[PDB]
């Protein structure tokens, strides 16, 4: 039977454009009037992050506030700008701004409520991504939200996994994961791979199911459930 439904990284509730224009604005306003492109920023940005996450993915967790703060810095170094102070509360800021979420998400999770547990998973200190959900207005729509910071370690490790199932207080096999990563799967837990753009296909056979909207994750439920 399948009690638990968890939604697994930002990149399931928040949509590309989003991210992207967040991100962006970020770099507008940490370039003010320096004379170089923001989206040449953005984009040397993207790279470091990607190369710091994977340094540290499965490793002791440590803050994406550090993270980012040491990416900026070799950035200010690389391209001759001032270092931003407060770079973290210019973050919160757009990311209250112009974050955005993907048109079905509301719906789902009111759609799922008193019927399944309803957690979400994210690789993000734990302070920030519970101000950007109450920003976005989801906060309590989840009965869990369960981070990286919490477990100690980040991922592919398992530990935020058995964590998130002990709030639910649910083994592996009575739960859904629902997210955009291929991969946990020791757990026994479902694996859902959000496709939105069917640009994944060759992880889809890592995958027990493969959606491009999540509107269609309650129906899989239901199937399971009879």
């Amino acid at each position: 039977m399948i009690r638990a439904v968890f939604f697994d990284s930002w990149g399931t509730l928040i949509s590309v454009e989003g991210a992207y224009k967040v991100h962006f604005k970020i770099m507008e306003e940490v370039l003010g009037d320096y004379p170089l492109n923001p989206k040449t920023l953005l984009d040397e940005y993207e790279k470091l992050a990607r190369e710091a996450f994977s340094n540290n993915a499965g490793k002791p967790y440590r803050p994406l506030r550090d993270i980012l703060e040491e990416v900026m810095r070799k950035l200010a170094e690389k391209y001759g700008f001032k270092y931003p102070e407060n770079l973290w509360e210019i973050s919160l800021r757009m990311a209250q701004r112009y974050g955005e979420l993907y048109p079905e998400v509301v719906e789902v999770l009111k759609s799922l409520k008193g019927k399944y547990h309803v957690g979400v998973i994210l690789n993000r200190d734990t302070e920030p991504s519970t101000a950007f959900l109450d920003a976005l207005g989801i906060k309590d729509l989840f009965d869990s939200i369960t981070t990286s910071e919490e477990a100690g370690f980040s991922k592919p490790h398992p530990r935020i996994f058995e964590l998130a199932l002990k709030k639910a207080g649910v083994k592996g096999e009575k739960a859904v994961c629902v997210g955009p990563n291929p991969v946990s799967k020791n757990l026994g837990m479902t694996s859902i791979l959000l496709d939105r753009k069917g640009e994944k296909r060759e992880f889809w056979d890592k995958a027990d199911f493969i959606v491009s909207d999540l509107r269609e994750v309650i129906k899989i439920v239901d199937e399971l459930n009879g």
